[PDB]
């Protein structure tokens, strides 16, 4: 709603670099000037405009319909663009260019700042989905992405994180039928997911390739073509750790997140059908080698997050087992694991009281 | 229920020219000694907290006018009062002396600021609580508004000018906003307020000075603080001889209106300056009727009803006066022609309106015999 003003001001839009829209806009030192102060004087304006805001009040009877929860209609957010595709090119300007360690940060704020409209807005939502004549900002942004993931750059760890944030969030707020605008992800999404790339890009990449995986023309371009197939690197990932830092959390927040993706594909209705069942066995294998142990009722939500993932892969591997009844010769490497769990998890879930004839079903069937 | 103090805090046309807005401010680094960095970073977060709290703010409001309590706007205060201690200290330490860059970048700084400082001062009661109540002392953004006053009255720095005129413009809201109680709260600008109504004092501070004198007139405590023995004389000799070469008779028409409606208020309650203000009022129904009867018929412009108006209500004022010293004929006599020469023409003017007043026809009346 209205919240977009205390948003855009929040004081630290990134923990550090301690730079608010107003570092952003006062700033005297692409568009050369000429619009620089334009830009400004149209992103206080919309300021006004929307600490206005008289839409969002006692109901706001037009919202509604499509755009799943309508996005409050914030048009004076509208205006704020010019100054943030100004910034974003001023990172592609400077980009595409065989310093700017400064530029760039102004562009992650102005990202951050894009990530908030597009949360709380709908009107900016129509115009980028508009236009196939992209409105600028989309192209500043996949220009970019490529950039953001191809270096691994000292900065292109958060540029990333913010277009894909922002990528997101223009997915969610929007509706079903412009993704074929968002069709030109695929070319780039491979690269956010080489095992060169930390633990909350590949998951907001997996969140994305879920929100295309909504798209009737959308769901081959998952493994369309069988090679590569921006699928087995998803799956080479959750098994082997490209990543350091690896905080356990994150990693259940992935597992969790390729987990919805998985069911969201199978229920919607390449070589890689293969791999999933044995990256499946692994993160479980994963999961069942924690939680034993500790034994009892989980307490600790670490410990509620792993039984949801438990469950829900408990059942996933059921409708696997409905299909491709070689998925026994598929399992042949990892039918140690497979047993050496099954029977555990089994009598877990029992425990369980929030059972499911699903998970009772599925547990049996094995 | 309205909170337009945000719109009005955003607005890079805040002071024409100075393209310094409030992100101007909370964006400042170590690019510009209780005075150290570390205040300014807390305080901008202090003022970031503050917007948006009043951003947010459902407000129902002896106060002579409700302006709607915006609690969050106490915390844009400390702030202010840093970028405007610097410069108070600047202009200390500029006189100390017996690097002016500096102080010029800071007191832009701090126009700005006191313009912040002026829409808070108007649009919420919890500032105008937090800045008039204190130790009598004082409280200290109240004590370097008024230390800094007297450094811009005096000789004249090219900024100067405005950091008084905005300081001026401070005082007026802070007296007007607030309610009578606290008034005596604003002593202390008496012996200030001359060097702000001195003989070198541009127009649109002087308005803003004598609106100031007549928001405080109220105080029965505070009202003699005119004819101690007079401020009014320097008033009054400034609404007859007129410094300021740059000066659009508009300017002198608002301060003549101003003027009027403060001894008006005055009245509705010793001075070689109150036998002087006749003198005064004389040869000022003269230059308000020189400048308007020859344009003669129905008034169209707008310039023209605000004359007639301060024509009304100086006549209306001097038969005040008259009732008042029995000598006012005697006191006339320097300009007694003159005032014989204006009063029939404004007679016949007061008598071609429809407006007619008893008072503006019986006053009016006696005088011109």
């Amino acid at each position: 709603g209205s919240i977009l003003i205390n948003l855009l001001l929040k004081q630290p839009l990134i923990p550090g670099s301690s730079l608010s829209l107003c570092h952003l806009l006062s700033s005297s030192s692409s568009f050369s000037l000429s619009a620089l102060r334009e830009a400004q004087n149209l992103a206080f304006t919309g300021l006004n405009l929307v600490a206005r805001n008289e839409c969002s009040r006692d109901g706001d009877p037009a919202e509604g319909g499509r755009r799943a929860f309508p996005l409050c209609q914030l048009p004076g957010a509208v205006h704020f663009l010019p100054l943030v595709q100004f910034f974003i090119g001023l990172h592609c300007q400077a980009l595409q260019d065989l310093s700017v360690c400064i530029l760039e940060g102004f562009s992650v704020t102005a990202l951050s700042i894009l990530q908030h409209l597009v949360c709380h807005s709908g009107a900016v939502v129509s115009l980028l989905l508009s236009g196939q004549g992209q409105h600028p900002l989309l192209k500043m942004l996949l220009h970019l992405l490529a950039f953001s993931s191809a270096a691994t750059g000292h900065l292109q760890a958060s540029v990333l994180t913010q277009c894909l944030k922002v990528l997101v969030k223009l997915a969610e707020n929007t509706s079903c039928d412009f993704l074929p605008r968002f069709q030109c992800v695929f070319q780039v999404l491979p690269k956010c997911l080489s095992p060169e790339t930390p633990l909350p890009s590949v998951l907001l990449a997996v969140e994305l390739l879920s929100l295309l995986a909504d798209h009737d023309q959308l769901a081959p371009q998952l493994c369309s073509h069988s090679e590569g197939c921006l699928l087995l690197l998803l799956y080479m990932y959750i098994t082997s750790r490209p990543d350091r830092v690896a905080l356990e959390t994150q990693w259940l927040q992935l597992e969790q997140e390729v987990v919805w993706l998985l069911a969201k594909l199978g229920v919607q209705s390449c070589q890689c059908n293969v791999e999933v069942v044995r990256a499946l066995t692994v993160m479980l294998h994963r999961q069942w080698l924690t939680v034993r142990r500790a034994g009892g009722p989980p307490r600790t939500d670490q410990q509620r997050r792993t039984v949801r993932c438990l469950r829900d892969t408990v059942l996933l591997l059921h409708g696997l087992s409905q299909k491709d009844k070689l998925f026994m010769m598929h399992c042949v490497e990892v039918l140690h694991q497979f047993d050496q769990v099954m029977p555990g998890v089994s009598m877990l879930i029992r425990g369980l009281p929030d059972v499911t004839d699903c998970e009772e079903a599925a547990l049996d069937d094995l």
